[PDB]
Formats: C-alpha cells, sequence, structure tokens
C-alpha cells in the first residue's frame, strides 16, 4: 500500500495534490525514481513536498540517496536560489552514512556561509541546517572540517558581532560545545575576551546573549563534567560582574540584563575551587550581596548556599523567615547543612501547620529531599508528619505530597520508625487509588 | 526603555494610511527582542495588541505584510502581558467568533490568547473547548501549525480541573464520536490529545469510554494498519506514563486488552498486516508489558505461552533479549538466554538488558573472560565495562574475576588524548559508577580510578 501510494507521486508530479502529499508523509512517519521526481521539480505545496523528503530520505539507504543527491549536486543545491531545494540538500547532508561522508568536500563551508549570512530570513533554511551540522557534529573529521578547515570564517563571523549572525553563532557554540573534547578545544572560537564583551554592551541584545551563552557554558561543564574548560572560562567571570556592579557607566547592563546576570553569578557560586576564590572576589568587589534590598531573595534563592552561610550568615539569620513567599529562598538554603542550620530556629511545627496545604506540601517536599533536614523534620516536627499523613484535586499539592512521601520512603523502614507503615499506607494510596 | 520604543515604532508604523516598506524587517527586529523575556512597564501593549487584532480580523490580505511574523510578535507578546490586558482587546465573544471564522491566521492568534487564559478554568463555562475539538478532530484542517496551538492551549489549560470537566463531561459524547470514527488523520490527533491528557487526569476522573479501547476496537483498527499502529504506540506511551508518573491505578483498565496486541502478533494467516507493518511497535509494547506493577508476571507469562513464544522463532531472539524485562527472561527462557547470548559489539544491546537483573547475569557470567573482553576495541570494551559498572553483582563480577579489563580501563596513560565522544562518555561513565562503591569496595583499585577521573574531568 505504502510503495503504491508513492508511485502514484511519482507519477503525478510529472488538483488536490496537497492531499496526496500529506497522505503520504502520514503514511511514512507511522525508492530512486521518486527522490529523482522530486528533486526535478525541486531544481526547477512545497513544504508538504519536503515533508515527503524529510521522511523518506532517513528510512531509505542512503547509497540510493547518494545516486539521486550526489556530492557535486549538494553544492549546486545550496549555492542555487531556491530555498525549498537548500532545505532538501539540508536533509541529505543531515542523514549521511557514515557521518564523515561529506567532511572532505567544501559541503560543510557552504552550509556555514548560509547560516551565518545576515539576509537569511528563511528561519526553516537556518533550522534545517543547524539540524544538520547538530546530526554530523557526533563525527570526529566533521568537527574537524568545522573548527580546523572553517577556523578563520568561524572566527571572522565572531569578530563582526553583527546581531543576526552573532545570534546563530551563539546557539552554533551551544549545540557544538556538547561534543568537544579537551584536545579539540578552541578559545579563538568558544572564549569572549574582556574586550568582546565590553564591545557588546553597544548592542545590548548581543551582551544577553552572552551572559547567557556562558549561563549554559557552566551549565553544561557541571552537566558533562568538563571541568578542564574552567581555566579557559574563569578570567572573564569577574568582567560580568564588573559590569553588573558599574551602573554609572554602564546603566543598561542593570537596567536590561539583570536577570540574566542573576542566572549567571547562580552558575559562578557554584565553582568551589580554591575555598571560592573567584566568587569570594566578585561578591567582594562587585555583587555585595546584602546591600541593595530588592536582591536580597534572589541572591538567597541562587547562590550557592554553602556560600551564602561561610559569607553573608548574618544575611542568611536576620532575612530568612517561613511564609509561602519563603519557599523559593527555603529550597536553595536547605541544600546546605551548615546553612540549613543558620534558618532551622524560624520553624516551628505551629507555623508550618498555619500554611495552606499547598504551601505545607511544598516545606514539608523540601524537607524530605535530605538527611539533616527529614531529622530535623521527623524529630522535631511530628505534627507537621501528622499533616502530610493526614485524615485532593489540586495537582501542583499532589505532586508535592507524592514527592515528600516517596522521599522520606527512600530513607528506609529503620530510619522511619513508627512513621514507615502510614507513610507506606498513604503512598500505596495516592500511586494505587 | 528600548524594546517598548520597538513596540512604539510597530504601533506607528501598523497605524500608518500605507503600511511602511520596512514593515516585515520591523516585526522580524521585534520578535527577535521578545525572545528575551518579561515586559517593561512603559504602557498597556493593548494598542499594538488591538491593531494586530484589526489586521487578523480583516477579509482583506494585504501583499506588504508577512502574516507569520505578525503572529509571531503575537505569540511573544501574550504570555508576556498581563491577562486583563489581552482580555480587552480579546474578549470571550471575540475569541468564539475568530475560532468559527474562516481566517487562520485568526484562530492561531486566538489559541495563543487562550493557552495563557488567567486563571486558567476562565473559559471553561463558554463553548470555546467545545469549538477547539471541532477543529483538532476536522479532517479538512491541514494547517498543522493551528493543530499544534490548539494542541498547545489544551496542554497548557488542561493542569485545571473545570477545563478538565469541559473537555471530559460538557464534550463526553463527541469525544467517543471522534474515538468511533477510527478516521486516519482525527484519530491520529484524537490519540495525541488522549497522550497529552492522561497527564493531569486522576483516578477519580478517568474514563474508560474515552481511554480505553475495546478487543472490538482494537479487530477494527487492524483494517487499517496505520490506525492500528496509533493505537498499538499509544498503549505503549499509556504503559510507559504509568510506570514514569507512577499512575498504577490505570493499569487495572488496560491490562484486560494487552493478550489482543499478542494474538494479533502471532496470527499472521488470518492478519498478515500486523506482522508485516507493525513487528517494531509491538515489541515496544511487550517490552512494556513484561515490565507492568502485577503479580509474578501472570499476564505476560500468559501472552508469552499461547503467543509471542519467546524463543521460537530465531530472527526475533536478540530483539526479545534486548527488550524483555531480564528477570522475567531468565524465569522462564533461562535455556535460551544461557547459550544464545556471546560477548561481542554486536550483543551490547542484549548485555544491557540481561545485565539489569542478578539472576539473568548469573546465567550469562560464564561468557564473559577477560581475554574475550580484551580483544574488544576500546570503544567497545568501554561499552561492556560501563555496562559491568552499573551493578553491585556485575562490579564485583568485573573487579574479582577480570582485573586484566580493570587494567585496560585504567589503560597505559593516553586516555587524555581519546578524541571519540562515545569512547571518552562511557569511560568516565565507568570510572564515576566504580568511584560511587567507595574506597572500602574498590581496594587497590581506589586511587587508580580517582588519578584517571581526576585526569579525565579535569585534564
Amino acid at each position: 500500500y505504502v510503495e503504491n501510494l508513492l508511485t502514484q507521486l511519482e507519477n503525478e508530479l510529472n488538483e488536490d495534490i496537497n492531499t496526496l502529499l500529506r497522505k503520504c508523509s502520514l503514511n511514512l512517519v507511522t525508492v530512486k525514481p521518486l527522490l529523482a521526481t522530486i528533486k526535478r521539480f525541486l531544481t526547477s505545496n512545497y513544504d508538504y513536498l519536503l515533508d515527503v523528503v524529510d521522511k523518506l530520505v532517513p528510512m531509505a539507504d542512503f547509497d540510493d540517496v547518494l545516486e539521486v543527491y550526489s556530492a557535486e549536486d549538494l553544492v549546486k543545491a545550496l549555492r542555487s536560489e531556491i530555498d525549498p531545494l537548500k532545505v532538501a540538500a539540508c536533509r541529505v547532508i543531515e542523514n549521511s552514512q557514515p557521518k564523515g561522508l561529506f567532511a572532505t568536500s567544501n559541503i560543510i563551508d557552504i552550509l556555514l556561509d548560509i547560516l551565518f549570512d545576515e539576509k537569511v530570513e528563511n528561519d526553516k533554511l537556518i533550522t534545517a541546517i543547524e539540524k544538520a551540522l547538530e546530526r554530523l557534529s557526533t563525527d570526529e573529521l566533521i568537527r574537524r572540517r568545522l573548527f580546523d578547515n572553517n577556523l578563520p570564517y568561524l572566527v571572522s563571523v565572531k569578530g563582526r558581532m553583527e546581531t543576526v549572525s552573532f545570534v546563530r553563532l551563539i546557539d552554533f557554540l551551544t549545540i557544538e560545545f556538547q561534543f568537544i573534547s579537551g584536545p579539540e578545544f578552541k578559545d579563538i572560537i568558544f572564549c569572549f575576551t574582556k574586550e568582546e564583551i565590553l564591545k557588546s554592551v553597544e548592542d545590548i541584545l548581543v551582551f544577553i546573549e552572552l551572559v547567557n551563552y556562558y549561563t549554559k557554558f557552566l551549565l553544561e561543564i557541571r552537566n558533562q563534567d568538563k571541568y578542564w574548560a574552567l581555566r579557559h572560562v574563569k578570567k572573564i567571570l569577574p568582567v560580568f560582574a564588573q559590569l553588573f556592579e558599574d551602573t554609572e557607566n554602564y546603566p543598561d547592563v542593570r537596567a536590561f540584563s539583570t536577570n540574566c546576570l542573576l542566572q549567571l553569578f547562580a552558575e559562578v557560586s557554584r565553582i568551589e575551587e580554591d575555598e571560592y576564590s573567584l566568587f569570594k572576589t566578585m561578591d567582594k568587589d562587585s555583587l555585595k550581596i546584602g546591600s541593595e534590598a530588592k536582591l536580597i531573595t534572589e541572591w538567597l534563592e541562587l547562590i550557592n548556599p554553602q556560600y551564602l552561610v561561610k559569607y553573608h550568615k548574618d544575611v542568611v539569620e536576620n532575612y530568612f523567615h517561613v511564609s509561602g513567599y519563603s519557599i523559593g529562598m527555603l529550597r536553595n538554603l536547605s541544600a546546605d547543612e551548615e546553612c540549613f542550620n543558620a534558618i532551622r530556629n524560624k520553624f516551628s511545627a505551629e507555623i508550618v501547620l498555619r500554611l495552606p496545604y499547598l504551601e505545607q506540601m511544598q516545606v514539608v517536599e523540601t524537607l524530605t529531599r535530605y538527611e539533616y533536614t527529614s531529622k530535623f523534620l521527623l524529630n522535631e516536627m511530628p505534627k507537621v508528619m501528622g499533616s502530610l499523613i493526614g485524615d485532593i484535586i489540586d495537582l501542583e499539592t499532589v505532586h508535592y505530597r507524592n514527592s515528600a512521601l516517596r522521599n522520606l520512603l527512600d530513607k528506609g523502614e529503620e530510619k522511619l520508625s513508627v512513621w514507615y507503615e502510614p507513610l507506606l499506607r498513604e503512598y500505596s494510596k495516592a500511586v494505587n487509588g
């Protein structure tokens, strides 16, 4: 049936065309003459035609695709003035088998010419290029073509700092960093000097994109355990903090980029190396946690809690009080034992029990996450445990209650004592009905 | 200041007698700036939303403006603004008129407004949801962006009880009528809708009539194999969601029909299209069935004995050993596990599954030797080692019986130079999983593992 529908399409393209194209697409999601007929139609609803190509290409054996779309045809397609043909070329390139097949040609180079062309407004084409590059970048030869054969070009795009092509470059580097090893890492491509960061402030959108690039860069270093990359990034982190502080000379930085800078500083505080040496200097010289009242909640919600208790114990001790409002701060401050000890005297069963059930469940779920917080809950607030067990339609309440029940049960029967059987009973009722 | 002035220039350019030449470049620039986050409280945002609305409600299409660019500004502007301001421009009656129109861009804008409803139950007392369902299940609708906009609006609002009531109570006979059509296009959208909705449904809200299919409906779906495949996939994701969301109460509503899928899989003479076109999706379903919260594999052992007959069809053996619960495999097909499995790069998929149960691992243990593993290329050795590193019983086997393999994991000092993505990933994971066991259980391997892990992550 699928082969006959494709044969019809092959005869038809050489009315209700859109409907048959949809029918072909729907059947494929759930070959040379058809691919060649579509190619002739593209070299001469186009989105519906391309969707058939997008589903047909990965399904077929790549040798058959290569016969219709040669490396030479792909260069011609990408150098044309026909956007749908360029998208089809991208789909072919994306599905290259082996992934390094086109690594010896200038195909990747041409993909980069289109990607960094600010005049390109076709979002589907930009996405198709990025998807083709992301898929192929697991291969070493493809990363070599990108970061060695096209290094001067990438550095030229980087130096330009033209809004449209720069944002696409940042997106490209973010995607590429997940595949890059220590020996492949190039500072000139992935890292920005103080001078480039100062230049980005002139166009605040570019600056915000750069702050977000660094936040995701630090997050990826933590997620992928790529600590070797820290020495390449740390030296410029105090520049972002200096810009955050310098409201007289760079008012646009606090005016338009406060939130993204706070997320960056949250990541910087997770660098513990040499007793928070870098973050301590940024805080002392620039951030000055506690000195600007309107940022106190955010600092206590975002900054490494071990850092907060060691250098701003007075802020933690005095500022934090239990309420639905301070749940964000509770989740962060509870994540370090010493930091939790600095807020522990703000709790009582009475205070927690006065909160509406959704807020009690958010507080309880947070306290169930750690050994020291759960011990405090069980030994000092058994009335709160009584409220958790109880005598619910709200999805958030059910989510936090079930997570609290599950986190306590993870501790085991021995550590739960008298709470074991009531918790098991409540969890069974919630998951089994 | 800059973003609201960019929005101000757009409001002024759109209200000029004739649209200026730069209109589409301005819209595109507005979209890139809004991408960031929340709006400036400079002005109400109401005149710009109302100006865009007049362009969308107009039956006159202007050659000079790009409607996709105009909608992209709406899709970024609506969630950024206070909903009371959006309501002033787009009332519940304007939304009904927009959805009942013949203007697709206007219907998409209506969806964005509905999606961002605050409170979520605001339009639950109107027929707005009913109209969204009429469009969603209309086969003649070819606009994929409109279909997605409806699904996104329904997904966002379905966390609310009143919205689920409008869906599953006020529109129950309609939804059941769409379900009974089993017309390809509307059916696929219905399955996607039910998958979205199941995330939010509680035990007391669950309705068998709309979420579950009887044997008769499953037999009817075979007539159009695409519909049957969509149904197999629906059940696989349904069982996966029960495991992921701990919704075990739903199993009693689904289990009774699971043997029908296995019967169809076996019956190649009377249902040849089942095996011909749906083998792979059925294998994924059976993998989930072998993992359900049930009493000693009651249901799966009957499906296997009567229909699946694991081990009787040689060409499916690798797939069964890669997919089926390993505890089930060793208890009922120990002979298959013992004879079939041998170590190679090819059998890595089987190794990862069979290693996940201790008894099952004991049945493959004698196929390992340091010599066999050491002959594999380094990427494959790392995949094998990383698998053995995942469990207490496999790691004990690796450390006590294959110290030469541990020697290969530690290596000759050239690991810092490994460029292969996959090799680094599996080696580092193996190193990390072993270190998680602690210094006491690692003995002499502790310091070399710590040294190798430090070099990999810090060097």
